[PDB]
Protein backbone atom coordinates (compact mmCIF):
# COMPACT_ATOMS: atom_id res chain seq x y z
CA UNK A 1 0.00 0.00 0.00
CA UNK A 2 2.90 2.29 -1.01
CA UNK A 3 0.49 4.59 -2.42
CA UNK A 4 -1.33 5.06 0.85
CA UNK A 5 2.07 5.57 3.09
CA UNK A 6 2.37 8.68 4.72
CA UNK A 7 -0.90 10.53 3.69
CA UNK A 8 -1.71 11.62 7.15
CA UNK A 9 -0.67 15.11 8.21
CA UNK A 10 -1.16 18.01 10.54
CA UNK A 11 0.20 20.22 13.64
CA UNK A 12 0.93 19.14 16.94
CA UNK A 13 -2.36 18.71 19.37
CA UNK A 14 -5.05 19.42 16.56
CA UNK A 15 -5.60 16.30 14.68
CA UNK A 16 -4.32 14.32 12.13
CA UNK A 17 -5.57 15.09 8.38
CA UNK A 18 -6.36 13.16 5.04
CA UNK A 19 -6.81 14.93 1.91
CA UNK A 20 -10.31 13.81 0.42
CA UNK A 21 -12.67 15.06 -2.44
CA UNK A 22 -16.15 15.57 -2.47
CA UNK A 23 -18.28 16.57 -5.47
CA UNK A 24 -17.79 16.81 -9.02
CA UNK A 25 -15.45 18.29 -10.05
CA UNK A 26 -13.72 16.58 -7.61
CA UNK A 27 -13.31 19.72 -4.70
CA UNK A 28 -10.18 18.71 -2.58
CA UNK A 29 -10.70 19.63 1.39
CA UNK A 30 -8.18 18.04 4.41
CA UNK A 31 -10.56 16.15 6.43
CA UNK A 32 -9.71 15.30 10.66
CA UNK A 33 -9.35 11.18 10.97
CA UNK A 34 -11.25 10.61 14.07
CA UNK A 35 -12.09 6.88 15.26
CA UNK A 36 -14.44 8.69 17.85
CA UNK A 37 -17.33 9.99 16.10
CA UNK A 38 -19.29 8.57 12.92
CA UNK A 39 -20.27 11.59 11.01
CA UNK A 40 -18.52 12.76 7.29
CA UNK A 41 -19.27 16.68 7.72
CA UNK A 42 -17.55 19.16 6.01
CA UNK A 43 -17.31 23.12 6.40
CA UNK A 44 -20.32 24.27 3.43
CA UNK A 45 -19.82 28.24 4.41
CA UNK A 46 -17.78 30.99 4.90
CA UNK A 47 -15.72 31.04 8.58
CA UNK A 48 -12.75 32.80 10.03
CA UNK A 49 -10.72 29.75 10.29
CA UNK A 50 -11.45 28.58 6.98
CA UNK A 51 -9.50 28.94 3.54
CA UNK A 52 -12.28 27.04 1.77
CA UNK A 53 -15.49 25.59 1.78
CA UNK A 54 -17.69 22.30 0.32
CA UNK A 55 -19.06 24.57 -2.52
CA UNK A 56 -22.78 22.35 -3.19
CA UNK A 57 -23.44 24.45 -5.97
CA UNK A 58 -20.23 23.34 -7.66
CA UNK A 59 -21.01 20.13 -7.91
CA UNK A 60 -23.14 18.07 -10.50
CA UNK A 61 -23.36 15.03 -7.94
CA UNK A 62 -24.58 16.36 -5.33
CA UNK A 63 -28.19 15.42 -3.49
CA UNK A 64 -29.57 17.70 -1.01
CA UNK A 65 -31.19 14.83 1.56
CA UNK A 66 -33.62 17.41 2.59
CA UNK A 67 -32.69 17.33 6.47
CA UNK A 68 -30.65 18.82 8.84
CA UNK A 69 -28.36 17.77 11.51
CA UNK A 70 -27.44 19.44 14.67
CA UNK A 71 -24.40 18.23 16.68
CA UNK A 72 -23.62 19.63 20.35
CA UNK A 73 -20.52 18.07 22.18
CA UNK A 74 -18.88 19.07 25.56
CA UNK A 75 -18.21 23.12 24.74
CA UNK A 76 -18.52 22.89 20.98
CA UNK A 77 -21.31 22.85 18.29
CA UNK A 78 -21.70 21.96 14.47
CA UNK A 79 -25.00 21.77 12.34
CA UNK A 80 -25.90 21.93 8.97
CA UNK A 81 -27.64 20.44 5.82
CA UNK A 82 -27.58 16.65 5.07
CA UNK A 83 -26.98 15.26 1.06
CA UNK A 84 -24.97 13.06 -0.57
CA UNK A 85 -22.25 13.16 -3.10
CA UNK A 86 -19.06 11.70 -4.82
CA UNK A 87 -16.20 11.16 -2.34
CA UNK A 88 -12.73 10.15 -2.82
CA UNK A 89 -9.65 9.57 -1.08
CA UNK A 90 -6.53 10.91 -3.41
CA UNK A 91 -3.96 9.31 -1.38
CA UNK A 92 -6.17 6.10 -0.52
CA UNK A 93 -7.78 3.03 -2.75
CA UNK A 94 -8.35 3.75 -6.59
CA UNK A 95 -12.32 3.88 -6.04
CA UNK A 96 -15.12 6.97 -5.68
CA UNK A 97 -18.47 6.39 -3.60
CA UNK A 98 -21.74 7.88 -3.09
CA UNK A 99 -21.72 9.13 1.16
CA UNK A 100 -23.28 10.84 3.13
CA UNK A 101 -22.19 14.38 3.94
CA UNK A 102 -23.06 16.88 6.07
CA UNK A 103 -22.63 20.18 5.04
CA UNK A 104 -22.09 22.57 8.22
CA UNK A 105 -23.48 25.69 7.78
CA UNK A 106 -22.99 27.06 11.54
CA UNK A 107 -20.41 26.13 14.42
CA UNK A 108 -19.50 26.66 17.27
CA UNK A 109 -15.58 25.97 18.68
CA UNK A 110 -15.51 23.13 16.04
CA UNK A 111 -12.75 24.16 13.44
CA UNK A 112 -9.42 25.31 14.89
CA UNK A 113 -7.04 28.58 13.81
CA UNK A 114 -4.20 27.03 12.01
CA UNK A 115 -5.09 23.24 12.05
CA UNK A 116 -5.73 23.05 8.19
CA UNK A 117 -8.46 21.02 8.37
CA UNK A 118 -11.71 21.62 6.97
CA UNK A 119 -13.71 18.73 7.80
CA UNK A 120 -14.60 15.51 10.10
CA UNK A 121 -14.38 11.49 9.02
CA UNK A 122 -16.01 9.51 11.21
CA UNK A 123 -14.66 6.37 11.18
CA UNK A 124 -16.72 5.07 13.96
CA UNK A 125 -20.22 2.39 13.55
CA UNK A 126 -24.05 3.90 13.05
CA UNK A 127 -24.76 3.32 16.21
CA UNK A 128 -23.39 7.27 17.24
CA UNK A 129 -24.26 8.53 14.59
CA UNK A 130 -26.00 12.20 13.87
CA UNK A 131 -28.87 12.53 13.88
CA UNK A 132 -29.63 8.48 14.38
CA UNK A 133 -27.96 5.48 13.24
CA UNK A 134 -30.07 5.37 10.24
CA UNK A 135 -27.36 7.55 8.17
CA UNK A 136 -24.77 5.18 7.15
CA UNK A 137 -21.07 6.58 7.83
CA UNK A 138 -18.99 7.03 5.20
CA UNK A 139 -16.79 3.66 5.17
CA UNK A 140 -19.78 1.14 5.88
CA UNK A 141 -20.56 3.36 2.20
CA UNK A 142 -17.25 2.30 0.93
CA UNK A 143 -16.92 -1.38 1.75
CA UNK A 144 -20.47 -1.85 0.96
CA UNK A 145 -19.71 0.01 -3.00
CA UNK A 146 -16.55 -1.54 -3.32
CA UNK A 147 -14.22 -4.17 -2.86
CA UNK A 148 -12.21 -2.22 -0.05
CA UNK A 149 -11.64 -5.05 2.71
CA UNK A 150 -13.63 -4.10 6.32
CA UNK A 151 -10.56 -2.69 7.86
CA UNK A 152 -8.09 0.42 7.96
CA UNK A 153 -5.21 0.64 9.98
CA UNK A 154 -3.37 4.10 11.20
CA UNK A 155 0.10 4.69 12.24
CA UNK A 156 0.45 8.47 13.81
CA UNK A 157 3.80 9.84 14.24
CA UNK A 158 4.12 12.51 16.50
CA UNK A 159 9.16 29.05 16.93
CA UNK A 160 6.35 30.83 15.34
CA UNK A 161 4.04 27.78 14.76
CA UNK A 162 3.11 24.11 16.06
CA UNK A 163 4.85 21.09 15.63
CA UNK A 164 4.48 19.74 12.05
CA UNK A 165 3.03 15.92 12.74
CA UNK A 166 2.79 13.06 9.99
CA UNK A 167 2.00 9.16 9.33
CA UNK A 168 -0.37 6.94 7.32
CA UNK A 169 -3.43 5.61 7.29
CA UNK A 170 -4.13 2.07 5.22
CA UNK A 171 -7.55 1.68 4.22
CA UNK A 172 -8.42 -1.84 3.15
CA UNK A 173 -5.14 -3.85 5.15
CA UNK A 174 -2.44 -3.63 6.91
CA UNK A 175 1.23 -2.27 5.43
CA UNK A 176 4.00 -4.36 6.84
CA UNK A 177 6.59 -1.83 6.60
CA UNK A 178 4.63 0.26 9.55
CA UNK A 179 5.35 -1.73 12.43
CA UNK A 180 8.15 -4.24 14.08
CA UNK A 181 7.63 -6.70 15.93
CA UNK A 182 4.62 -8.95 17.14
CA UNK A 183 0.90 -7.64 16.16
CA UNK A 184 -1.50 -8.26 19.03
CA UNK A 185 -5.60 -8.24 18.94
CA UNK A 186 -7.55 -6.78 21.47
CA UNK A 187 -11.81 -7.65 20.60
CA UNK A 188 -14.11 -4.80 20.09
CA UNK A 189 -16.44 -5.18 22.92
CA UNK A 190 -19.23 -3.41 20.91
CA UNK A 191 -19.52 -1.79 17.77
CA UNK A 192 -20.60 1.98 18.64
CA UNK A 193 -16.90 3.66 19.11
CA UNK A 194 -14.23 1.17 19.18
CA UNK A 195 -14.94 -0.10 22.59
CA UNK A 196 -11.83 -2.60 24.36
CA UNK A 197 -11.81 -3.46 27.66
CA UNK A 198 -8.22 -2.84 29.76
CA UNK A 199 -7.56 -5.11 32.36
CA UNK A 200 -4.73 -4.31 34.04
CA UNK A 201 -2.25 -0.96 34.05
CA UNK A 202 1.24 -0.27 35.65
CA UNK A 203 3.10 2.28 36.19
CA UNK A 204 6.78 1.46 35.73
CA UNK A 205 5.84 -2.14 36.73
CA UNK A 206 3.97 -1.51 39.48
CA UNK A 207 0.50 -2.48 39.50
CA UNK A 208 -2.35 -0.18 40.14
CA UNK A 209 -4.27 -2.61 42.37
CA UNK A 210 -7.44 -1.59 41.23
CA UNK A 211 -10.46 -3.32 40.64
CA UNK A 212 -10.39 -3.51 36.77
CA UNK A 213 -13.97 -2.77 36.45
CA UNK A 214 -12.59 0.95 37.46
CA UNK A 215 -10.17 1.07 33.82
CA UNK A 216 -13.56 0.77 32.04
CA UNK A 217 -15.74 2.90 33.90
CA UNK A 218 -17.94 3.79 32.09
CA UNK A 219 -15.79 2.90 28.95
CA UNK A 220 -12.72 2.45 27.31
CA UNK A 221 -12.53 3.69 23.24
CA UNK A 222 -9.26 3.81 20.82
CA UNK A 223 -10.06 7.29 19.51
CA UNK A 224 -7.92 9.58 16.96
CA UNK A 225 -9.96 12.74 17.75
CA UNK A 226 -8.67 12.89 21.32
CA UNK A 227 -5.03 14.19 21.99
CA UNK A 228 -4.85 13.04 25.21
CA UNK A 229 -4.69 9.96 27.38
CA UNK A 230 -7.65 10.55 29.35
CA UNK A 231 -8.49 8.18 32.34
CA UNK A 232 -11.68 7.85 35.01
CA UNK A 233 -11.08 9.90 38.07
CA UNK A 234 -10.22 7.56 40.29
CA UNK A 235 -7.47 5.71 37.91
CA UNK A 236 -5.74 8.89 36.92
CA UNK A 237 -5.53 10.54 40.24
CA UNK A 238 -3.54 7.00 40.98
CA UNK A 239 -1.49 7.34 38.18
CA UNK A 240 -0.79 11.12 38.70
CA UNK A 241 0.93 9.84 41.97
CA UNK A 242 2.69 7.31 40.72
CA UNK A 243 4.28 9.36 38.10
CA UNK A 244 4.50 12.38 40.82
CA UNK A 245 6.83 9.23 42.95
CA UNK A 246 8.98 8.07 40.20
CA UNK A 247 9.70 11.91 38.90
CA UNK A 248 10.01 13.40 42.56
CA UNK A 249 13.82 14.50 42.07
CA UNK A 250 11.76 17.27 40.19
CA UNK A 251 9.39 19.28 41.63
CA UNK A 252 6.59 21.03 39.02
CA UNK A 253 3.94 23.15 39.77
CA UNK A 254 0.29 21.98 40.36
CA UNK A 255 -0.51 23.77 36.64
CA UNK A 256 1.71 20.99 34.87
CA UNK A 257 -0.09 18.04 36.22
CA UNK A 258 -3.05 19.28 35.36
CA UNK A 259 -1.72 20.33 31.49
CA UNK A 260 -2.10 23.92 32.18
CA UNK A 261 1.64 24.70 32.45
CA UNK A 262 4.79 23.83 30.44
CA UNK A 263 7.82 22.59 31.92
CA UNK A 264 11.47 23.04 30.46
CA UNK A 265 15.05 21.88 30.39
CA UNK A 266 17.89 23.95 28.26
CA UNK A 267 17.60 21.97 24.55
CA UNK A 268 18.54 18.37 24.41
CA UNK A 269 18.83 17.91 28.70
CA UNK A 270 15.37 15.96 29.30
CA UNK A 271 15.76 13.31 31.94
CA UNK A 272 13.50 11.52 30.32
CA UNK A 273 14.43 8.22 32.80
CA UNK A 274 13.24 9.87 35.62
CA UNK A 275 9.52 9.63 34.26
CA UNK A 276 8.21 6.23 34.27
CA UNK A 277 6.95 4.31 31.80
CA UNK A 278 3.16 3.18 31.52
CA UNK A 279 1.42 -0.50 30.21
CA UNK A 280 -2.16 -0.92 29.88
CA UNK A 281 -2.97 -4.68 29.24
CA UNK A 282 -5.88 -5.18 26.51
CA UNK A 283 -8.06 -8.11 27.05
CA UNK A 284 -6.77 -11.24 24.77
CA UNK A 285 -8.50 -12.84 22.05
CA UNK A 286 -8.22 -15.59 24.32
CA UNK A 287 -10.30 -15.45 27.49
CA UNK A 288 -7.77 -15.77 29.91
CA UNK A 289 -5.10 -13.98 28.04
CA UNK A 290 -4.22 -10.60 27.90
CA UNK A 291 -1.39 -8.50 26.26
CA UNK A 292 0.41 -5.09 27.12
CA UNK A 293 1.03 -1.83 25.36
CA UNK A 294 3.94 0.42 27.03
CA UNK A 295 4.40 3.90 25.98
CA UNK A 296 7.34 6.17 27.18
CA UNK A 297 7.40 9.63 28.80
CA UNK A 298 8.48 10.57 24.93
CA UNK A 299 4.54 10.29 24.56
CA UNK A 300 2.52 11.48 27.34
CA UNK A 301 5.05 14.94 27.50
CA UNK A 302 3.95 16.38 24.67
CA UNK A 303 6.54 18.66 23.25
CA UNK A 304 5.53 23.02 22.74
CA UNK A 305 8.27 25.06 21.01
CA UNK A 306 7.86 28.50 23.65
CA UNK A 307 8.57 31.60 21.79
CA UNK A 308 9.73 33.35 25.04
CA UNK A 309 12.34 30.44 25.61
CA UNK A 310 13.60 29.14 21.97
CA UNK A 311 16.76 27.63 24.11
CA UNK A 312 14.56 25.00 25.59
CA UNK A 313 12.75 22.00 25.25
CA UNK A 314 9.28 22.53 26.83
CA UNK A 315 6.62 19.79 27.69
CA UNK A 316 2.52 19.74 28.33
CA UNK A 317 1.68 16.75 30.33
CA UNK A 318 -0.70 14.99 28.42
CA UNK A 319 -2.33 12.55 30.66
CA UNK A 320 -5.87 14.01 31.58
CA UNK A 321 -9.23 13.16 34.33
CA UNK A 322 -11.92 12.03 32.68
CA UNK A 323 -15.46 11.49 33.44
CA UNK A 324 -16.92 9.38 30.92
CA UNK A 325 -14.54 6.63 30.36
CA UNK A 326 -10.67 5.64 29.19
CA UNK A 327 -9.63 7.10 25.92
CA UNK A 328 -6.51 5.91 24.41
CA UNK A 329 -5.70 9.23 22.14
CA UNK A 330 -3.03 10.50 20.05
CA UNK A 331 -0.74 9.64 22.93
CA UNK A 332 -0.86 5.95 23.26
CA UNK A 333 -1.43 5.67 18.97
CA UNK A 334 1.20 7.70 18.48
CA UNK A 335 3.26 4.89 20.35
CA UNK A 336 1.78 2.29 17.91
CA UNK A 337 0.74 1.20 14.26
CA UNK A 338 -3.08 0.49 15.00
CA UNK A 339 -5.42 -1.90 12.99
CA UNK A 340 -9.31 -1.34 12.81
CA UNK A 341 -10.05 -4.49 11.57
CA UNK A 342 -13.67 -4.18 11.71
CA UNK A 343 -14.58 -7.43 9.63
CA UNK A 344 -13.09 -9.62 12.71
CA UNK A 345 -14.56 -7.37 15.19
CA UNK A 346 -11.50 -6.66 16.53
CA UNK A 347 -7.94 -4.03 17.23
CA UNK A 348 -4.27 -4.56 16.58
CA UNK A 349 -1.71 -2.94 17.98
CA UNK A 350 2.21 -3.32 16.95
CA UNK A 351 5.37 -1.18 17.83
CA UNK A 352 5.31 1.53 15.05
CA UNK A 353 8.55 2.10 13.27
CA UNK A 354 8.22 5.53 13.46
CA UNK A 355 7.42 5.96 17.45
CA UNK A 356 9.52 8.72 19.25
CA UNK A 357 11.93 6.65 21.63
CA UNK A 358 15.59 6.64 23.42
CA UNK A 359 18.75 4.11 23.04
CA UNK A 360 17.30 3.16 26.62
CA UNK A 361 13.78 2.35 26.47
CA UNK A 362 10.86 2.09 23.84
CA UNK A 363 7.24 1.63 23.15
CA UNK A 364 6.83 -1.93 23.64
CA UNK A 365 3.61 -4.84 23.03
CA UNK A 366 4.14 -7.80 24.50
CA UNK A 367 2.36 -10.68 25.59
CA UNK A 368 0.73 -13.16 25.97
CA UNK A 369 -0.16 -12.57 29.87
CA UNK A 370 -2.60 -15.66 30.99
CA UNK A 371 -4.67 -14.83 34.45
CA UNK A 372 -6.44 -18.19 35.95
CA UNK A 373 -9.90 -17.70 36.16
CA UNK A 374 -9.76 -14.26 34.71
CA UNK A 375 -13.14 -11.66 36.08
CA UNK A 376 -14.97 -9.46 33.82
CA UNK A 377 -13.48 -6.22 33.68
CA UNK A 378 -16.20 -4.91 31.45
CA UNK A 379 -18.66 -2.04 33.24
CA UNK A 380 -22.63 -2.00 32.33
CA UNK A 381 -23.76 1.45 31.67
CA UNK A 382 -26.94 1.75 33.14
CA UNK A 383 -29.79 1.48 31.00
CA UNK A 384 -31.77 4.52 30.84
CA UNK A 385 -35.92 4.72 29.81
CA UNK A 386 -34.35 7.00 26.90
CA UNK A 387 -32.05 4.11 25.31
CA UNK A 388 -34.62 1.21 26.66
CA UNK A 389 -37.44 2.76 24.22
CA UNK A 390 -35.28 2.87 21.05
CA UNK A 391 -36.61 -0.11 18.74
CA UNK A 392 -34.42 -1.25 16.64
CA UNK A 393 -35.98 -2.96 13.51
C1 LIG B 1 -13.56 13.61 21.46
N1 LIG B 1 -13.79 14.06 20.08
C2 LIG B 1 -14.32 15.26 19.72
O1 LIG B 1 -14.68 16.17 20.48
C3 LIG B 1 -14.38 15.31 18.18
N2 LIG B 1 -13.83 14.00 17.86
C4 LIG B 1 -13.53 13.37 18.94
N3 LIG B 1 -13.02 12.10 19.00
C5 LIG B 1 -13.54 16.51 17.70
C6 LIG B 1 -12.14 16.51 17.91
C7 LIG B 1 -11.34 17.60 17.50
C8 LIG B 1 -9.94 17.57 17.75
C9 LIG B 1 -9.37 18.67 18.46
C10 LIG B 1 -7.98 18.63 18.74
C11 LIG B 1 -7.22 17.50 18.34
N4 LIG B 1 -7.77 16.46 17.68
C12 LIG B 1 -9.09 16.49 17.40
F1 LIG B 1 -9.58 15.42 16.75
C13 LIG B 1 -11.96 18.73 16.89
C14 LIG B 1 -13.36 18.73 16.69
C15 LIG B 1 -14.16 17.63 17.10
O2 LIG B 1 -15.52 17.67 16.88
C16 LIG B 1 -16.37 16.79 17.61
C17 LIG B 1 -17.78 16.78 16.98
C18 LIG B 1 -18.67 15.73 17.70
C19 LIG B 1 -17.99 14.35 17.73
O3 LIG B 1 -16.66 14.43 18.26
C20 LIG B 1 -15.80 15.36 17.60
NI1 LIG C 1 -41.34 -0.65 16.63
Amino acid sequence: FVEMVDNLRGKSGQGYYVEMTVGSPPQTLNILVDTGSSNFAVGAAPHPFLHRYYQRQLSSTYRDLRKGVYVPYTQGKWEGELGTDLVSIPHGPNVTVRANIAAITESDKFFINGSNWEGILGLAYAEIARPDDSLEPFFDSLVKQTHVPNLFSLQLCGSEVLASVGGSMIIGGIDHSLYTGSLWYTPIRREWYYEVIIVRVEINGQDLKMDCKEYNYDKSIVDSGTTNLRLPKKVFEAAVKSIKAASSTEKFPDGFWLGEQLVCWQAGTTPWNIFPVISLYLMGEVTNQSFRITILPQQYLRPVEDVATSQDDCYKFAISQSSTGTVMGAVIMEGFYVVFDRARKRIGFAVSACHVHDEFRTAAVEGPFVTLDMEDCGYNIPQTDESRSHHHH
